[PDB]
């Protein structure tokens, strides 16, 4: 419908730990916006079975948070391998935005590409080499006028397409803020 290669592919994993050699993603969302950051779909919110053994390497803060969440609760009921997310996720941004176009865009968005390069390597060659990362303009914000973070705040869930979504409203809180273009 709006297929454009303007068009933004924003991500958000999580994950089993910090560390792509040893750790397991464990869940996905992707939402694409249009270049102006209108939200045009949201795609597959997807938790990704592991076993136990995977689980079991997640430390205190892992552990807690993605049990409260309920995610744990999601991966262990779930029969999606990460090939399927692949699958299912690519079937969604074909739709939407053309191949090798977009940034990869979110928050950090380093990491979640480092877990992509090693875990899912064809979603990771959908993307364009670039990296839109909201939290550069947090860091440069906070170094050049702090008082305008203060103007706003997040939940962080780490439900990851309710994450995304922030991130979203992150960078159109500082188009208003922060940018004059
Ligand atoms: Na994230």
């Amino acid at each position: 419908m709006s297929f454009s290669d303007q068009n933004l592919i924003w991500i958000d994993l999580e994950m089993t730990g910090l560390d792509p050699e040893m750790h397991k993603i464990i869940e996905m969302a992707t939402i694409v916006t249009d270049s102006e950051l209108n939200i045009l779909a949201e795609g597959p919110v997807i938790a990704i079975h592991q076993p136990e053994s995977e689980l079991a390497k997640m430390d205190e803060w892992c552990t807690t948070t993605h049990t409260a969440s309920g995610l744990v609760a999601r991966v262990r009921q779930s029969q999606v391998s990460e090939e399927e997310a692949i699958d299912q996720t690519l079937a969604f941004l074909k739709q939407w935005v053309p191949e090798g176009k977009s940034p990869i865009c979110g928050n950090s968005i380093g990491q979640d590409r480092r877990f992509l390069y090693k875990h899912m390597p064809r979603l990771e060659a959908y993307f364009h080499y670039r990296y839109i990362d909201v939290s550069t303009i947090k860091e440069l914000t906070r170094r050049w006028q702090p008082e305008v973070l203060k103007e706003f705040s997040k939940t962080g869930s780490h439900l990851a397409l309710d994450d995304i979504r922030e991130s979203i409203a992150e960078l159109q809180f500082y188009r208003k803020a922060v940018f004059k273009i």
